[PDB]
């Protein structure tokens, strides 16, 4: 259902001199539920509920997000995708995730995911993605209304917006939803980010690393190079369409939609279609994984 408590207890483990929280709840092979910006391991809170029994559920944190620690010191090149990947993928060893792995992505997490698959392709064994970067992007897969906006984070006038007026949590995240949030929803979703400066710096360097127009290039190779793999990866996935959607819509969804050995259905939402249409996500996950570990 619909709700705004979180799924299990957030746990904590030192990386890179770092504290990272996760949720990790239940026994077996895992299915690891991976955020974006601005959101945290409570995007997935009434999502993991429905693979209940599956495997070990798993939702992280990732580095200056939800209840990870800050990186200290923190700026404008801190926190780019190179960063996260490292804490990341440190993370990911820690937790003993053995080798038949479910990737469930959304966002930045796609980004991630698609990339660690592409790097650990044996352990692997089902991939779930919505709302996702299915390739390098150009402004005209940027939806028309999101253009201005996005390149001004990607300018001088980024700071601003998202350091001083927390634009992203604020503005982008509630305007993507179809659904009104509660006050404790957007409590959870804010309490990261609740000091201005640098609390909010993950917000503001994640839209700077968007692959768009070859611009930042390592984000475009990685985005190019799991583009290449996913196409021709007889991997099992599942993608969760969206109406109308966000991102993965008009080129980089009739990209996605290459992709072999792929199960599609459509659930109602825009981009975080997670606070939208919920138990029709966790529905599709859970058939997807007992498809998968029957
Ligand atoms: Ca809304
Ligand atoms: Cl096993
Ligand atoms: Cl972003």
């Amino acid at each position: 259902s619909l709700g705004a408590k979180p799924f299990g207890e957030k746990k904590f483990i030192e990386i890179k001199g770092r504290r990272m929280a996760y949720i990790d709840e239940g026994t077996g092979d895992p299915i690891l539920f991976q955020h974006g910006n601005p959101t945290s391991s409570y995007l997935w809170r009434n999502i993991m509920p429905h693979c209940a029994g599956l495997g070990r559920l798993i939702a992280c944190d990732l580095i200056g997000m939800g209840d990870s620690d800050k990186l200290d010191p923190s700026g404008p090149e801190r926190y780019t995708y190179a960063e996260h990947r490292d804490y990341l993928d440190a993370l990911w060893e820690a937790l003993d995730l053995g080798d038949r792995v479910v990737l469930v992505v959304h966002d930045w997490g796609s980004v991630l995911g698609f990339d660690w698959a592409r790097r650990h392709r044996e352990r692997v064994q089902g991939i779930a993605y919505m709302e996702a970067i299915t390739m390098p992007l150009e402004w005209a897969d940027f939806p028309e209304q999101d253009r201005d906006l996005f390149q001004a984070f990607r300018s001088q006038a980024g700071e601003e917006l998202v350091l001083q007026d927390n634009v992203f949590v604020e503005q982008v995240l509630p305007g993507l939803i179809l659904r009104p949030l509660s006050e404790a929803e957007m409590a959870a979703y804010r309490e990261p980010f609740l000091a201005a400066g640098e609390a909010r710096r993950p917000t503001l360097s994640w839209p700077r690393q968007i692959p768009i127009a070859g611009t930042p290039a390592d984000v475009v190779a990685i985005a190019r190079d799991y583009a290449g793999w996913l196409s021709e990866s007889p991997i099992p996935k599942l993608f969760i369409n969206a109406e109308p959607g966000h991102l993965t819509t008009g080129r980089i969804r009739d990209f996605c939609r290459t992709w072999p050995n792929q199960t599609e259905i459509t659930v109602a939402g825009a981009h975080f279609i997670q606070e939208d249409s919920p138990d029709e996500i966790g529905a599709a996950i859970a058939a997807f994984v007992r498809r998968l570990r029957p």
